[PDB]
């Protein structure tokens, strides 16, 4: 029944419970009148059931709701206001987002749109726990820690309204206000000045095209359609004639040895915009830049690869938007249609400081690396992960065995798995060599293990393991304790299981694709 | 309780209770008079509380466990046979294979060995619903319908052994009669009669060598150390002029289209194997066949690409292992170490015939394509996969909603999401579009949804959705049906929920990067 759909250790009654709401431009003002079901619109909800008032304990969760609803992409933000339930106020947190189980297992109207019949006395008398009114809570959102509270429409007529923050206040270009407001999550972490970057990077796209040497590559332009190819080869050596401009030097020496940097990637990515943008596009903000999120190669730009964000100065971020800015300008009169000219200095630079924002954000946010919890390795052709989070953790300090399941596959053509390094400790994490196996298709596949020094032992599969496009393997590590003691990190040396993969002599040294799957020890 | 270990719904009582054991080569005979917990070795387990006689109700999966096991790679498999138990025996099925958790829940002792306490009067008194004895049922490994039986030393003693096939007995080279019965599992399904495809193969290797225009190309051979790189050149020639060959004429016209079937990879092949074979290697098949499972690229010479087994007649496969034996045989005084000659004819040809039935092996079992179930779909740098079984299927037949999880990241820099392709069905299968969303890094993100012909609608991010290392995405469908009737298969018009990735001007017409996720329809 109720304890189906209700979780009673972390529902609580609080006085003056509090929460946000993201607000449209045009609304910050008047929703600080007071919180009322709007006339127009879904309500809260598509679903009658979940037709009620919007909020989240984060108040930059709740800023994500605040852009003008007509240009998502790249319109004005609003704000975020707080409001607060006077009195007692019962949050119900809920363990299915179910209408129909709810209602019937809270043992409701199955008729009533649950929502409603949240703000009614009975249904506040049998739930409220002497709070005036009850809220439902939900877990905001997978990978998030924030929750969503669904308010009854009458009864949120006694919320009181604050002016959190209303970004438009601010005065700032694009989406600034809102983004800069989202990063102080985070205080690592990106924390721009887009106003500097956004200064700077106008004087050096200014200073590039006064460059001799520049105005003279330019010179050299088919200034006229000419194929990608070689519009791809113009754009590179433009590029490799503009980063010796003294203005984008930092970027010099930044973009030298990383692939992801390369002039190549540059002219790529400035053939794909100028191929994207036609004379209606150019000149609409939120449609320049509805077409260049959706193109491959942004990573370039932005200095970001390999999990990380290396342009992380305002500086050197307005090196690499300026040399961007002035390549599309070459590239759009060989490749593309428009005012060349036009587009490359204005709206592809709004359009673009803004997908940088929105990327910066992500990787502000806290995430899983590859091979952590259950998010994916992907390297070398295979893909592997922890089949559940559980299985990701070791847990220590009693006698007996668990078992881990990593899933185990590869893109296409058969790729071979040359066995897996898993730790050891001797009686607190020994492996259990009858029980650890590897499936291939279903096919049980047994380990013949040896140790290595760090603690390590490494197990190859009895007969040859191959995976790829239709072939997939569960690899179970099963491990056993003799000893009570828990695992110390002295003696662990490794924080990840090692699924090794192909052979290849790459440094004439032998070596084999590592794969990794993290783990944690606990208990 | 016992109902958190025992599964009582999929246990039963039988009447002489048969099943499998995979018998190593020296024990078909013997094994028959009797069974025994043997005298050396762990005696059915690493672990005390299951050491126990193992058995299966598959007779391939017991096969699985027949190889010498001082050459497992390679050696002979000696045969299955099948135990039956006399009288009435009760087949208990675990909901978990932790002992320490059974001997709790069961409430046994917990310092006695589990499958010793099976074995006792009071626990076949307690368990066996009057059966003479308890044998333990557990799943037999991920992706398979098979039953692992752990059966107590001393209750094994009752059970009468028989022959289920003695694969020594059936005199084929190699592993051959034991892949020959697994292979009657699915009768679609390789059945490959390798006794032919092992003798048109040295026909042919022969035949090739005499060739006049071989026995040239290999006069133009450096015969001595090159760079792989000159070695490769030489190779993709010597290739070029061997598929010329009238005895490899079909191979010509399959290998001719798709690129992992061309002549550069037999030559990135040959050009691996040579490299890794020394005389000792070359010297012992267990060994040969240990270094070459571990080389990438064997789906080139297998014809083995995009989920299919393309070299499927014994023609061309015998062509196929025929050519590639040659350019080993090429290969190895250019770049490699020993007696190029010999090996090349020999122990690369047994054991690559032997891999050949590996991955053929597992293609004839059940198994998930890219996309179903919780398999990840790879694809232009994207992972994607429905996060748990459960998702992937919608159910029908009801007034409500539910909720679908697919994962979505990429592997390295920010690939964006341009939008999903969405199956609708008005009433019986709508998008409820208010909790539709897709989570990135734990923002949350709305969609724009629009009609599309096919019962499709297409949602697009309100926001931009980048993916990669770092950043990955879980996109959230929720489905509302405001009537109780079933979703016929006339009104579906596709199998699964398309993730479009970024876009390309493929063909000079725009194209999204497809992500499939096959659902099922249920209820
Ligand atoms: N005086 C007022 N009293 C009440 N509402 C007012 C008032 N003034 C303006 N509003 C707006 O009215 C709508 C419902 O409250 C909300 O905006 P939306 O643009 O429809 O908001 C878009 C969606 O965001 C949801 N949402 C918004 C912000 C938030 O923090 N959490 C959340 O989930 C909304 O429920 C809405 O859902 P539905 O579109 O599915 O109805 C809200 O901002
Ligand atoms: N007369 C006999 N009576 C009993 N055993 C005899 C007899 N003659 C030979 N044996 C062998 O003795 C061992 C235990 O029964 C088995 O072989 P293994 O090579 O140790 O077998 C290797 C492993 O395969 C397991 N396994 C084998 C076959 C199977 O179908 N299922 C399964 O899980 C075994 O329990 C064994 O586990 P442990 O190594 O972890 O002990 C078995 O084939």
């Amino acid at each position: 029944g109720a304890d189906d759909v209700v979780d009673s250790s972390k529902s609580f009654v609080m006085e003056n419970f509090s929460s946000y709401h993201g607000t449209k431009p045009g609304y910050v003002d008047s929703i600080q009148k007071g919180i009322q079901k709007p006339k127009s619109g879904t309500q809260g909800n598509y679903d009658d059931d979940w037709k009620g008032f919007y909020s989240t304990d984060n108040k930059y969760d709740a800023a994500g709701y605040s852009v003008d609803n007509e240009n998502p992409l790249s319109g004005k933000a609003g704000g975020v206001v707080k409001v607060t339930y006077p009195g007692l106020t019962k949050v119900l947190a809920l363990k299915v987002d179910n209408a129909e189980t709810i209602k019937k297992e809270l043992g409701l109207s199955l008729t009533e749109p649950l929502m409603e019949q949240v703000g009614t006395e009975e249904f506040i008398k049998r739930f409220g726990d002497g709070a005036s009114r009850v809220v439902l809570s939900l877990p905001f959102a997978e990978g998030s820690s924030s929750v969503e509270y669904i308010n009854n429409w009458e009864q949120a007529k006694a919320l009181s309204v604050e002016l959190e923050i209303n970004f438009e206040t601010r005065g700032k270009r694009g989406q600034d206000a809102m983004y800069e407001y989202m990063a102080q999550a985070c205080a690592s972490c990106i924390n721009l000045d887009w106003d500097v970057i956004r200064d700077k990077t106008k004087t050096k796209i200014e200073s590039l095209k006064e460059h001799g040497p520049i105005k003279n590559k330019m010179s050299e332009s088919p200034n006229k359609t000419v194929s990608e190819e070689k519009a791809k080869q113009y754009l590179e050596e433009f590029h490799q004639t503009a980063l010796e401009h003294p203005e984008l030097s930092e970027l010099k020496t930044v973009t030298g040895t990383n692939p992801v940097f390369a002039g190549a990637n540059y002219a790529a990515w400035a053939v794909n915009v100028a191929q994207v943008i036609d004379s209606e596009t150019a000149d609409n903000l939120e449609k320049t830049t509805a077409a260049l999120s959706i193109l491959p190669g942004i990573g370039s730009v932005m200095g970001i690869a390999d999990g990380a964000v290396h342009h992380n100065t305002e500086e050197i971020v307005a090196q690499s938007i300026a040399l961007s800015s002035l390549m599309v300008a070459q590239a759009i009169p060989l490749v593309g249609e428009l005012v060349d000219i036009g587009f490359a200095a204005y709206n592809f630079v709004e359009s673009i400081i803004n997908l940088f924002q929105v990327v910066h954000n992500s990787y502000n946010r806290p995430a899983y690396s590859p091979g952590h919890k259950t998010q994916p390795f992907l390297h070398d052709g295979y893909a592997v992960s922890w089949n559940t989070v559980e299985d990701s953790i070791i847990r220590t300090g009693f006698q007996g065995e668990s078992g881990h399941d990593i899933k185990i596959t590869a893109e296409n053509t058969p790729l071979p798995i040359a066995g897996v390094l898993l730790p050891t400790i001797p009686g607190k994490l020994d492996v259990n060599k009858s029980k650890t196996h590897i499936s291939v298709n279903g096919r049980k596949i047994r380990m013949r293990c040896r140790a290595i020094d760090g603690d390590v032992t490494f197990c190859r599969p009895k007969s040859p393991v191959y995976v790829g496009n239709g072939v997939h393997a569960n690899l179970h590590v099963a491990f056993h304790r003799s000893s009570s003691e828990k695992i110390h990190s002295n003696e662990i040396s490794s924080d990840s299981i090692g699924v090794l993969g192909y052979q290849k002599t790459v440094d004439h040294t032998k070596v084999n694709s590592k794969l990794s799957l993290f783990f944690e020890i606990k208990s």
